[PDB]
Parts: structure tokens; sequence; C-alpha cells
């Protein structure tokens, strides 16, 4: 599948494709404002994730640090990034269909969009102002708006248990992006796409 990453910010970001356990084609690359990255995903990717990191530094090497979203200080992320990260999500090729989901339960970076580029089903957005919005005990200092269960480590924010609700945490972001996942057990915004679709992922896209 292909997907085309497009920084349309004002501000350089830096891209991030991992499953986790490996990167996604390159798995990292700069996007200057304006900028397009066109990766290849395999058929049949689980679990794979799309993310922005901002604020990065890194030497020839490949080697630094970034504010958000950071992936063990790698240009070329192998694997997830550290929240607060707005999650662009993605299982390739499930039993013929495809599905995508945009994310806050790793708090929220910067605004996305997430659309098919073939035909046969809708995109998703978050694009409010969150940061600017963000509750004051969820700010992350580097920038971003952290999820509850990254500060505060509880049961019922984490849903550790299996068994939890929304909070007034959950409640910010559900509010400012009702088509992305609040808290883990939020009723679905998953979107279910034909098998080998194509997509394209826009940072800031408003």
């Amino acid at each position: 599948a292909t997907f085309e990453i497009v920084n349309r910010c004002s501000y350089t970001v830096w891209a991030a494709a991992s499953k986790g356990d490996a990167a996604l084609d390159a798995g990292g690359r700069q996007l200057n404002s304006g900028e397009s990255w066109t990766i290849n995903v395999e058929p049949g990717t689980n679990g794979g994730k799309i993310w922005a990191r901002t604020d990065c530094y890194f030497d020839d090497s490949g080697s630094g640090i970034c504010k958000t979203g950071d992936c063990g200080g790698l240009l070329r992320c192998k694997r997830f990034g550290r929240p607060p990260t707005t999650l662009a999500e993605f299982s390739l090729n499930q039993y013929g269909k495809d599905y995508i989901d945009i994310s806050n339960i790793k708090g929220f970076n910067v605004p996305m969009d997430f659309s098919p580029t073939t035909r046969g089903c809708r995109g998703v957005r978050c694009a409010a102002d969150i940061v600017g919005q963000c509750p004051a005990k969820l700010k992350a200092p580097g920038g971003g708006c952290n999820d509850a269960c990254t500060v505060f480590q509880t049961s019922e924010y984490c849903c550790t248990t299996g068994k939890c609700g929304p909070t007034e945490y959950s409640r910010f972001f559900k509010r400012l992006c009702p088509d992305a996942f609040s808290y883990v057990l939020d009723k679905p915004t998953t979107v279910t796409c034909p098998g080998s679709s194509n997509y394209r992922v826009t940072f800031c896209p408003t």
C-alpha cells in the first residue's frame, strides 16, 4: 500500500512510521513545510502507526532527540514514539479489509487528517487546537497535550483491568475531536476501507 505523508504545517516535522517492532519503509524523515514523503507499506501489516515529531535535533548518524514523539533517539524509527503523539493507526488486508483510525490515546501533538486516496471509504481528522486548549495538568512542557494515562498512571486512565469509563480528561479530547479515540474503551471510530487501499496522512490539514 502507498501512503503519502504531507506536512502542511508552517513548521518542520519529522515524520515516523513503525509497527512497534520494526520500521515501516525508512521509518522516519524530515518534512519541511509543504514537503511530501511517499512510503510503501507491505500488505498485511497489522498495527502500523504514523506520527509527527516536533523540535528534533539529529546528527550525521541519525541519532538525536525530539521534544514530542521521540522513538529512542533515532531519525529512522523502529519503535513507537514517546507521547504526546497524535496517531494515525492502520491494519491492512485483514480478511479482505483495511482498518484506519486516528487516536488521541497517547495524547496530541500535531493536527492530522488521514484519508484514503482510493475509492470506497471516508477519512478521519483531528484538527482542533488541542494544544492551545489543553487542561493545565496535561500540558507537556516540550509541547503537546498528554493523555491522562501517561501523566497519572492509574488503572482507570490506562484501562489496565479492561474495565474503565470515560473521564474528565478523555472527554476533553473527545469534545474537540469526536472522530478520534479518546480512551482505550471509547466507542470505536475505526473506518473500514477496501483491502489494499492507498492513503494520505496530512499534518496540519486546515
